[PDB]
């Protein structure tokens, strides 16, 4: 079952800080904090479930259509040559954090795939500029 | 860069090729991978052309992410998989591929983690076990 206590609900509530490139009523967009490459952004519903397999199907909209703009803003961005976009369900597929999250990471060719605040600030800085 | 109407996905979508295809509706195809990187691993594509998902029209996204969720769920069922793995990728240095927009939904197993077609015949009976968990 969905755990109300996870990171990302904590998250959603204000309980935890965050750097946030993009709000509306159905998704926050923000930056990994273990970031596999500069500029790497996660897109959460508002709405709680534990992963893909979980949610309702009308949470989806709004969250594949952020992670499109947020795709195209971290493209435009770090002037990346490609994106790659991922979600995780369950351990044996990685996911560690219980909350519904897509993956947008940047890629540059040739690049084969733990950081402070200050910095995930100045690449949020970039992404919302760029959107 | 202009979307390449001779690419493999566009040909699959006007019968130009064969697929081993798993569930289709208006708006998407679902078939199974021919390199696939686990058993099951299916694609799930718009009939609509994007070469990937930032030129995509962004109401073509609906049905696809609907099916993706979809597939995710019958693929996990019929090859009673530990976890599911869904990857999008966006140009040469994201590793895609085939330059039409595709997800790859990918059945995990615990602690198990190409250019080597699997035989017509064998994509078969797994998209049966598939067509079977939708």
């Amino acid at each position: 079952a969905y755990d109300n206590n996870n990171i990302f609900a904590k998250l959603i509530r204000n309980e935890i800080p965050s750097v946030r490139v993009y709000e509306d009523d159905d998704v926050i967009a923000f930056m990994d904090i273990m970031p596999q490459a500069p500029g790497h952004t996660l897109v959460i519903p508002k709405k709680g479930s534990r992963n893909l397999l979980d949610a309702d199907t009308e949470t989806l909209f709004p969250v594949i259509k952020a992670v499109q703009k947020i795709a195209k803003a971290v493209k435009k961005a770090f002037q990346a040559d490609g994106i790659t976009v991922m979600q995780f369900n369950e351990a044996a597929s990685q996911q560690t954090v219980y909350h519904l999250h897509f993956h947008i990471i940047p890629r540059m060719e040739g690049i084969e795939l733990i950081t402070p605040t200050e910095i995930l600030e100045e690449n949020a800085k970039k992404i919302r500029a760029a959107l």
